[PDB]
């Protein structure tokens, strides 16, 4: 593809997940609708409540199956409010959904749904993860057989709230030269129900190996956690929220630091940008979104597909977003 | 009794929660023990991890019997830290528990353990109660057929990170002719595990029919919440914290408008004061707790018990604390 494709023109759906699920293309983005709450800080206006799933045959000039809902609010029993950004994993020949939701006390954590099938109904568990907080997970299959979760978000992510995974009396955010707060990062247990150990801060460096400031808004993690492996090589890439970007590290190993390297994707349509990078039939593929259907509406995106290169010493080269 | 007696004076137990089951008089309180963790701001000294059960058929000079440790901390599935002040419920043939504990989080929930005797080890449910928030539940059956719980506390008790329910950015403890937080009512469900409806606030008046004012310490709900019913009278009593009182309210239903009647205990040896009333044979008795046998020692607390009479008008004799 030499331009970018749009998926999905029917309906709002952002937050794009990709996977490759019996050599089919499986998406779980979120699904953006009109709720009639007028924009907030708190992000209010992001009031999603379901789950479609999509999947492709050829994401370039393919037809794309939309599967319906697969999981709403209702059907959770610990349900609050708010079905943000889910990810999807394979493990004991189950598929793993996990959803952040505010829990009935307005707090975000994350809950598992089961299913049988990568695009068939998911059961929701009665409870959320025990421990979890935060949202915009990442379930990373690691090479060494362990399965990897990576999530975390600023502001109304409540990514602030915690220091060392333990809720503060009051949220606290990180200024100029102090060190910005981290992505974390957990490896689950076989089950998929649980967590097998204490999340940690993932570590995102310079180039000089120093840990990223506050101020530093172009490269510090905001959100939009997602890890992909490449030619022996971690890449760990993320939103910068407030300056729009799609920036990426590397890293040897799934917990180690991970230094930054560039920008994946510049400022699009609309003040959210999110993305998953999954490779397909030879070639890889940069979903995201933005909000040209919608006309600059930054709570209603329209999910798209462009498609992602690399450069023989390993960076990734840079994509232009729509503004 | 013409004296207060010690009902552990071999342990350290505090937070008495009394109640009459099978003609027996049934005690659930707090274990307290030096865990080597010293004084501070945010409470870590009071560091329980396990809960006894006492019974007696004689208050005033019966044999205590200790039944044992029914419940610790590394039973619980979902366990944090700290197992506070706790009471039980008779329904539907067992006895359920309900104990705050810091969530992995840190967080403050409750969670509802089940045991076929009151005595007997109460296995924990693999979560805490949907909603659930702060700590010191009560546990009252009304005439009505249902079950109401009373659950509030300021500081330590993380109630002032909440509003309606939902949790605050940044926690808020209001000050002057502000109104002082109320604690919360909550009616349960019939299988007692999830609750049944929204908690409300549990307002507490003064003689004009006006909140408590937060600067008003002396009177205002801070912990230590309590239900019982009397000739045709409620009495809500509960503790108020840094001026180590304990008082009581009067009204006509479980959810309505209590207004604050006078003084039970005047402040008793240490810095906490907890309590629980119920009439056994014929007596009324106030068991509560201080650190006279611990030489003052806050967090190393002991179980007394002393009689409680009214007057006709309906009030409450003052007791004299040992401080
Ligand atoms: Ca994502
Ligand atoms: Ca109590």
């Amino acid at each position: 593809m030499k331009e970018p494709r749009y998926l999905v023109p029917g309906d709002y759906m952002a937050d794009p997940a990709a996977h490759v699920f019996n050599d089919k293309l499986y998406i779980y983005p979120s699904h953006d609708w009109e709720s009639g709450i007028p924009e907030n800080d708190n992000g209010d206006h992001f009031n999603m409540k379901d789950y479609h799933v999509f999947s492709m045959d050829d994401v370039e000039q393919g037809e794309v199956t939309d599967h319906g809902v697969v999981l709403r609010t209702e059907d959770i029993p610990w349900a609050g409010r708010q079905l943000w950004d889910s990810d999807v994993a394979f493990r004991n020949g189950k598929y793993y959904m996990y959803f952040p939701l505010k829990d009935q006390n307005d707090i975000f954590r994350i809950g598992v749904a089961i299913s049988d099938r990568p695009e068939g109904p998911f059961i929701p568990q009665e409870n959320p993860i025990k421990g979890s907080y935060s949202m915009d997970p990442c379930i990373w299959p690691d090479k060494d057989g362990e399965y990897y979760m990576y999530f975390g978000g600023l502001w109304g992510g409540q990514l602030q709230r915690y220091r060392n995974n333990k809720a503060l009396e009051c949220a606290l955010l990180p200024e100029g030269d102090e060190p910005a707060l981290c992505p974390k990062v957990v490896r689950l247990r076989e089950d998929m129900l649980e967590f097998a150990e204490e999340p940690r801060d993932l570590m995102i460096l310079d180039e000089k190996g120093k840990l990223l400031s506050a101020g530093d808004t172009k490269r510090r993690f905001f959100e939009a956690s997602w890890m992909h492996y490449y030619n022996g090589k971690y890449y760990f890439s993320y939103s910068t929220g407030d300056t729009h970007l799609i920036c990426y590290a590397t890293g040897d190993n799934p917990y180690g630091p991970f230094t930054y390297r560039g920008v994946i994707l510049t400022p699009v349509v609309g003040w959210t940008t999110h993305h998953s990078i999954v490779e397909f039939k030879g070639k890889w593929y940069l979903f995201h979104h933005d909000c040209v259907p919608s006309k600059g509406k930054t709570w209603l995106r329209s999910l798209k597909v462009a498609e992602l290169k690399y450069n023989p010493d390993g960076s990734i080269q840079p994509i232009k977003g729509t503004a």
